[PDB]
């Protein structure tokens, strides 16, 4: 989505409504945010949780990044996400994903003048 910021939020947030989620929500929300457009996206995370809330992570608890880097920072409090993991059966174009909603820590990596998230490396 354009800029690394405008894209982690049209990946990664949902606060437009749901404080959880239903049963074809994953199905949904993966095509409606087009990570279904040239393949399906394997496992991807939603957290309904205020932007607010989730930019002001970036000054909460650094933590190293899967990848190594050390711009990656955990949620004080647990969050509400949603996870959605493809199917065995899910078959480009028609993605079929589980949707599984918990309350978990967030970790986002964050960059860039305003310091924000840019990067779901996992949740805790
Ligand atoms: N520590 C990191 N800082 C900024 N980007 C990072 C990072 N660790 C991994 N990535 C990025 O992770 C990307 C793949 O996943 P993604 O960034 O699309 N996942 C969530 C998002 O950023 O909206 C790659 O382009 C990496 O550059």
């Amino acid at each position: 989505k354009e800029t690394a910021a405008a894209k982690f939020e049209r990946q990664h947030m949902d606060s437009s409504t749901s404080a959880a989620s239903s049963s074809n929500y994953c199905n949904q929300m993966m095509k409606s945010r087009n990570l279904t457009k040239d393949r399906c996206k394997p496992v991807n995370t939603f957290v309904h949780e205020s932007l607010a809330d989730v930019q002001a992570v970036c000054s909460q608890k650094n933590v190293a990044c899967k990848n190594g880097q050390t711009n990656c920072y955990q949620s004080y409090s647990t969050m509400s996400i949603t996870d959605c993991r493809e199917t065995g059966s899910s078959k480009y174009p028609n993605c079929a994903y589980k949707t599984t909603q918990a309350n978990k820590h967030i970790i986002v990596a964050c960059e860039g003048n305003p310091y924000v998230p840019v990067h779901f490396d996992a949740s805790v």
